[PDB]
């Protein structure tokens, strides 16, 4: 009979380990393993573009760190409402994807990335009932008739394609709904809702820094001397 | 005005890395640093128990290796249909968490956690099309009238309430659906169907065993001499 097609071997691992220093980043990490402490360094130093008490991404801070990163370059940024309409999810996903892929500049080849890239997306605006508490998510101005939230991400990439740097993107979606939280938090690939997104990002690439650093060693390094 | 309130951070990255060797597992790891080369050795060795060829996950030879591993002791193990329904896939995850929370054994203080674990679930139902052509799913049996695949996934735990044991969980679902992959592509939790779902599980704890080796040398490791 027919044998199994086979495929470059990758593993993806959902690491959810405690910090040295406040986190408040849904990570994605598409990098090899001696570049993962350049990638945590980098994650870590756009943490500092959170404003601690309201936990707004400051865009403004974020280009202030970005332009003080070593050896480094700014690719694009994006800093706008990109939807402002009643919407099926489901089309919302699709367009924000092809934001992205804009606004990354470097173009990757891979099916996996990108589909990990929907998948976050998709978890940007539902399944919220499953990261209730989660430090990524802020919510606040809530009604009976809105419901608004601030979503951090971060997608660090590197592989064949980006060659000699590493590509960094701090996303940050503002999303205001029209309805209330509890149905919110219950909302389907298929709802629709009168949406109101704004979003910040910027792509950042970095020269490529190689570590084969103990592993624990990597995971102590806080959100301070980076930049 | 009320200052935000705050809780002990956490870092969640979304690790795709290449691997080593080959790799049919989604998996997830709750674990501190210095105990993630312990988890990785856990999760390769459990590797062997995916046939290579029809792709399923043989529970005799799981038993197999588990009774190998040094320094544990497998606390409960699992073979069976667990659903045989109609249902919507809202109500079934809820069944399988609480499947899953008898399984493990060892109780889990974790938000966190449980939300992990409910997300994981949720994804063995939902959002398939954005997991198409991953090697933790391999589809079989289709047709205009049934959808059937095998999906394995692996939790891996150690924190304040594991105490001085590890606890691995290689789970492995064997799905069946009275409807065509088109449509379970675009399944939502409130989507229902005739389902058959059998479950294979063993959760196995052992000895701690701290580890600070270089981050490379620890993705290194392939799937022998492990048990």
């Amino acid at each position: 009979c027919s044998a199994p097609i086979i495929r470059k071997p990758f593993k993806h691992i959902v690491l959810t380990v405690p910090s040295s220093d406040l986190d408040n980043f849904n990570t994605v990490f598409y990098v090899q393993p001696q570049y993962i402490n350049q990638a945590l360094h980098l994650a870590n130093a756009f943490q500092g573009a959170i404003d601690p008490l309201n936990l707004n991404f400051n865009f403004e801070k974020a280009l202030q760190i970005a332009n003080g990163i070593p050896n480094s370059a700014i690719v694009k940024t994006l800093n706008q409402s990109v939807i402002q309409q009643t919407v099926e999810i489901s089309v919302m996903v699709e367009q924000l994807k092809k934001i992205i892929q804009e606004v990354l500049g470097l173009v990757i080849n891979s099916t996996s990335f990108w589909n990990s890239v929907e998948a976050t997306i998709k978890g940007t605006f539902t399944n919220l009932d499953t990261q209730i508490d989660e430090a990524w998510i802020f919510w606040h101005s809530l009604s009976a008739h809105n419901t608004s939230y601030y979503y951090n991400i971060l997608f660090s990439i590197q592989n064949e394609d980006t060659g000699a740097v590493m590509a960094v993107l701090p996303l940050a979606f503002e999303v205001s709904v029209d309805v209330e939280k509890q149905k919110v938090l219950f909302f389907t690939i298929k709802d629709s809702a009168r949406y109101e997104v704004k979003m910040k990002a910027l792509t950042l690439v970095q020269a490529l820094h190689s570590s084969n650093a103990p592993i624990v060693d990597i995971f102590n390094v806080n959100n301070y001397n980076l930049y």
